[PDB]
């Protein structure tokens, strides 16, 4: 007998759920509907949703009008509209966390342990015929051929939205403190416990890495000093498991807390700018406080750390994102009257909505000469041989790639994107239009609808068979973006939700952190409201190089 | 210098911060109070402290007026007034939690690491004359001393309130799941790392217990048959780590989850009748579910049986601890329109204050005969040679101690209570009026206002020197219980917030969970709402003997 839970009877948000051998009901509970499939509408829920413009629509408001917005930014309406932000967006997702790997259904395991990564919508059921329910071919398309003829970026379209590499290497640095899918557990597995911004891209996945990594004095972490300058330690002061190439010397290897930093110096860049964050800010602490022990500076610099990050992606990151006019704003006393659950764990669509790879350039560009990705991958001393200045003052001039359209992936790094598909497959993430109506949008009729144009259109048609079983991961990527845009929508009402719940769930955000004796009284507090990228890099640094998140357009 | 904290200059929750080498400033910033103590009341919180009643006053109301609480249990308000209980209560306790054993102070890592016991008051500092501060001796007295002079048993003292061991068990049982200090780690750490109602006690502090405690059929557990009764399985069919005498045959020993629960035959009784209750869930899950897993049904069974405890703590268990008219109720929709965190981290206060050994009796009496301590700890046997039925019969008989007023621990426990009090000084936890003030009440300002006589008080202050220094699980036992109740004010209005706090943080009661699908449709989410301590036990048994936590008085 065909598993009912494969047609999706259940809409908006129902939960289906088996009975006899053949039968379902849908739990309709709080959805706002009734009825056997949930589709008949409470009173209130028809006003909303004969009021309830486009998606696309307030993204038109949003990007237009830069006169009103300049009303709305310096009125107290600034401050509404962002609460109205944060809180539709957060609502979306399930707090606490409902599914995973494991379990398609509500647990005391799925809530306990948190290895798994969590799961917005739930497993295909095994039990039916086709990879991605009943709509689509009984195998589906080749994830190389998709990723290849798809995906391969033939020619650099860069980003139209000003967005830079400076920008590029945060998304990674800053995603991979809460992205640590481990190949030892399997798929939808994490070793950063954390779940959000923690840090533990800077301090550890454990507390071994952490005490292996401080120098505990003065609460201030170990480093190294070449040429002058402070950068991370080597293995050899602070030993700890790295990941690195099997030749280069012990005093070359740098010890971060992300074991995969040492790769790519942007991230390993990071990884030195916030360092030198972390032991000014000890050195600002100790100032105050005298009596403190180390590890009380050690943790409060840990929080004025986390809430310096948590505002400079919410004001400049997703700012740079968004393209709004409307200038966001990271106030966690916005949420003090709402009900917000303080508290985040990660799914499975959401690291694999954030495999941004065409942010990467056909080549790196530092000063007037070029390093191709033999040069820049894997190499150890073109983050010393430059300065930190320099490189930010590279990587903030040249160009990133734009996400959305497709057909932007570097063929190096092509690569990932093919085993992301065949991942999704193994997660058995649901069809990509069933993702699109849980996040409030409604599911394409065609792929013309859906990239915009006929070629690809009619060839997507021609693999997968029928727009219902179009993927996750390259119907997001393939979507037609918004006008001048970085990404279509898709992308936005999607990674948005995971993106603020992530950002405003962390405790520091609590009520109950929120004080400034939570960062060692008001020079710490107000160094968290005051942070920005300029302040980031500038503070520790000897001159201040071109760093933003767009280019000098 | 001395350390200007000891003096707890921050009054109503306002933070001490160290500031230079002999200067602290009062965080005050939601306090609802103003100046450099906190002391300073905003206009709101003076009209609230003006007319704010004595607790004793509201125990006044709550435990007279028959007629009254008929109307008001009868009528709407009986739900309006249990959501101002939870939600009154539940705010006196921080969420995230804030403190640990190893930080007098906000972090990271007191949030992350849950190994750690929280805490509602900091530390004394170390860097200060007095071990309670400021206030006493410098050398405070003995451990058994006042063990043995005010807390050892003379004569027994029943609970003037009905209370059984039938009761106490429950208690002890119940209480287990998420009270488990690991001697190997030290005091302030626990194996427990559900921290609430997770039924840790019964499937394990891991899933490796859990593995081999189920019999992975049908969702069900393990379980021997002896003389035609359900009983749990030995460690020769589901061989776990658990406590027991080294001489014991292995036929005889029981799996259970909590590794102590082998010692006292009213543990492995709840046990019993726990894991009957589970497989017979089982059973009713598989009637209408032919088609889940093993795994389904395990977990589902599991979340009914966290519901089920939920739901008889609340409504029976304090209850008869409260001797209110007003009848509670376990409703988790009364906290739908409330700021609420779902979410619990147990505090080191709350089970030095849980430990409740006055109620257990001189002897235990089962049917005509009696059985000394010495013939009931321990013994393999008695749980099976009388029916779990005759064991509920004699235990919900036989009366419980008084737990307030003093001099009512048995002596053979006595040892227990001599630990906590030395546990209490190396966990550094403040004096009795300074927990006192944090919830909601006023210092005593003498001894013999705390005892309410002449004897007991002369001689505290003489061991002493002041009531300021007065330790917290002393004073809070040798407190003058309320007239004809089970104990004094300061557990109550101590220990509430604590229990309401656990039991409605469970993630079941979130909005997300609670749902008739998440307990596998309406048998088993209405079989969560009408559970019942004699439901719990008869439907699991072949007769129903007396059960109840209150005697047939
Ligand atoms: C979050 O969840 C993940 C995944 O659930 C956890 O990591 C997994 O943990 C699993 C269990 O700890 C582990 O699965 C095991 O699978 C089998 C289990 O079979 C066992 O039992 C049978 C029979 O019973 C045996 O018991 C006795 C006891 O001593 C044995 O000697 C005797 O031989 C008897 O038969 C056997 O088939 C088997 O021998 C096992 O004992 C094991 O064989 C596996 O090796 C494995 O241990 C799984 O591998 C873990 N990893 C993953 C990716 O699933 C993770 O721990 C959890 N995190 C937290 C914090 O809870
Ligand atoms: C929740 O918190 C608890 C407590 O915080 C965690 O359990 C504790 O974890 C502690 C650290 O993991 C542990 O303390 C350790 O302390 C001594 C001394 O620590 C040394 O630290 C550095 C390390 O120097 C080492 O360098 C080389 C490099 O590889 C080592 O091999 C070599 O052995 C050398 O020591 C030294 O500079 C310093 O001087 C200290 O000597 C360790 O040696 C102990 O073995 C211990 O691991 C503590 O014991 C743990 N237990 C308790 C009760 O505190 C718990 O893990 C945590 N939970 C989570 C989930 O995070
Ligand atoms: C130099 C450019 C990059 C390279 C070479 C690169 C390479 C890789 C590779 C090889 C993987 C496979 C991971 C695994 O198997 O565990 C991966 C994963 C990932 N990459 Fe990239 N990547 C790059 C840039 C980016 C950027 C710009 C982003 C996003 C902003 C990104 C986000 C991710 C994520 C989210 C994962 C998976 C996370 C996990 O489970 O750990 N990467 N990357
Ligand atoms: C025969 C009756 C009882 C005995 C022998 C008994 C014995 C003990 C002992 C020996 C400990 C030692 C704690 C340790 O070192 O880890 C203990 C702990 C404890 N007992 Fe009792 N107890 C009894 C009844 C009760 C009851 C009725 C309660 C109800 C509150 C209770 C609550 C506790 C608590 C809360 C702990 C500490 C928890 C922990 O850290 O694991 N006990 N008990
Ligand atoms: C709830 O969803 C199911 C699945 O989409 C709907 O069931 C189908 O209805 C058509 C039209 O009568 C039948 O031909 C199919 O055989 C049905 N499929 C199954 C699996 O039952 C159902 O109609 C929806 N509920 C309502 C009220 O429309
Ligand atoms: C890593 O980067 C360094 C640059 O910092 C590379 O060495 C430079 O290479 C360019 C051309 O490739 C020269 O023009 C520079 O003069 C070199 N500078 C130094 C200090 O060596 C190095 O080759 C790179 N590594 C790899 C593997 O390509
Ligand atoms: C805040 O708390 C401190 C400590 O209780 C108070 O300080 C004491 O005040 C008395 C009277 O002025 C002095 O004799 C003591 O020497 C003070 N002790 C310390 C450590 O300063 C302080 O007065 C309180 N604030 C207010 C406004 O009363
Ligand atoms: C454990 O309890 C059992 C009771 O079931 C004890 O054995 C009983 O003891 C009483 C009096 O002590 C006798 O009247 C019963 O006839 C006995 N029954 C059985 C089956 O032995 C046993 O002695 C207890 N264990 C200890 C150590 O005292
Ligand atoms: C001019 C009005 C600005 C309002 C800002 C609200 C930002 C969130 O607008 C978004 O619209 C989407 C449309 O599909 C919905 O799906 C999301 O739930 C909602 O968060
Ligand atoms: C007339 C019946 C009143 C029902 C409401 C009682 C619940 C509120 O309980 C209150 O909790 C406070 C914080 O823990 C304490 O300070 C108060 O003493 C206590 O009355
Ligand atoms: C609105 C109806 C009010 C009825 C008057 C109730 C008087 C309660 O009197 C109470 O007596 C207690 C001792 O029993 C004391 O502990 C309390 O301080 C006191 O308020
Ligand atoms: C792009 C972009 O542009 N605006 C964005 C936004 C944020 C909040 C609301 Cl509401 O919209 C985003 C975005 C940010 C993070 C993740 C995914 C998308
Ligand atoms: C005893 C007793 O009596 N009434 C109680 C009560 C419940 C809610 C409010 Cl408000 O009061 C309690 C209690 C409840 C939990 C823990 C410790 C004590």
């Amino acid at each position: 007998p065909v598993n009912p839970c494969c047609y999706y009877p259940c809409q908006h948000q129902g939960i289906c759920v088996r009975f006899g051998l053949d039968r379902y009901q849908c739990d309709c509970t709080r959805t706002g509907y009734s009825g056997p499939n949930c589709t008949i509408p409470e009173i209130w829920t028809w006003l909303r949703t004969t009021l309830r413009p486009s998606p696309s629509f307030i993204h038109f408001l949003l990007t237009h009008g830069r006169w009103l917005w300049d009303f709305v930014n310096a009125t107290f309406i600034r401050d509404t509209l962002m609460r109205l932000v944060l809180t539709v967006r957060s609502n979306l997702i399930p707090s606490p966390p409902t599914y995973n790997i494991a379990h398609d259904y509500i647990s005391w395991e799925s809530f306990s342990n948190v290895s798994y990564y969590t799961r917005i919508l739930p497993s295909v059921p095994r039990d039916c015929p086709t990879p991605m329910d009943t709509k689509g071919k009984k195998q589906l398309p080749d994830a190389e051929f998709l990723s290849r003829r798809f995906l391969l970026r033939r020619k650099f379209i860069p980003d139209p939205q000003s967005t830079n590499l400076m920008f590029a290497f945060f998304a990674q640095h800053f995603t991979h403190q809460f992205f640590k899918t481990s190949g030892k557990m399997g798929p939808g597995f994490t070793k950063a416990l954390g779940h959000g911004v923690d840090l533990g891209h800077i301090y550890g996945d454990n507390l071994e890495r952490q005490y292996q990594l401080r120098l505990f004095k003065d609460g201030k972490l170990k480093y190294q000093m070449l040429n002058g300058e402070v950068y991370p330690p080597s293995v050899e002061e602070a030993p700890v498991l790295m990941h690195y190439p099997r030749g280069i010397p012990p005093q070359s290897q740098m010890a971060v807390g992300q074991e995969v930093f040492g790769l790519l110096p942007g991230l390993m860049l990071y990884a030195t700018i916030w360092l030198r964050e972390h032991n000014r800010v000890c050195d600002l602490l100790k100032a105050e406080h005298p009596t403190w022990g180390d590890e009380q500076l050690f943790q409060t610099a840990r929080l004025i750390l986390i809430g310096e990050t948590i505002k400079i992606v919410i004001e400049e990151y997703v700012q740079q994102l968004s393209g709004y006019f409307l200038q966001l704003k990271f106030d966690p006393e916005l949420l003090f009257g709402a009900q917000f659950q303080y508290r985040n764990r990660i799914a499975m669509e959401f690291n694999q909505l954030y495999h941004w790879h065409p942010l990467m350039p056909d080549s790196f560009r530092v000063g007037p000469q070029d390093y191709s990705y033999e040069q820049f991958l894997f190499n150890t001393s073109m983050l010393v041989d430059y300065g930190v200045e320099a490189l930010v003052d590279a990587f903030s001039r040249q160009p990133a790639g734009r996400i959305g359209g497709g057909r932007n992936i570097d063929h190096h790094i092509l690569h990932v994107a093919v085993d992301v598909i065949k991942e999704s497959r193994v997660l058995r993430l649901q069809p990509f239009n069933e993702y699109r109506k849980r996040f409030g949008m409604k599911p394409y009729t065609s792929f013309q609808e859906l990239t915009g144009e006929k070629e690809m259109a009619a060839e997507l048609e021609e693999l997968y068979g029928d727009i219902d079983a179009l993927e996750f991961y390259p119907g997001l990527l393939l979507e037609k973006c918004h006008p001048n845009s970085i990404f279509g929508e898709s992308m936005i009402e999607m990674g948005a939700p995971f993106s603020l719940k992530g950002l405003l769930g962390n405790p520091i955000c609590s009520p109950e952190y929120w004080k400034a004796s939570t960062f060692g009284g008001e020079v710490g507090f107000n160094l968290v409201k005051t942070a920005t990228l300029k302040k980031l890099v500038c503070l520790n640094t000897k001159t201040c190089p071109y760093v933003s998140f767009h280019v000098p357009d």
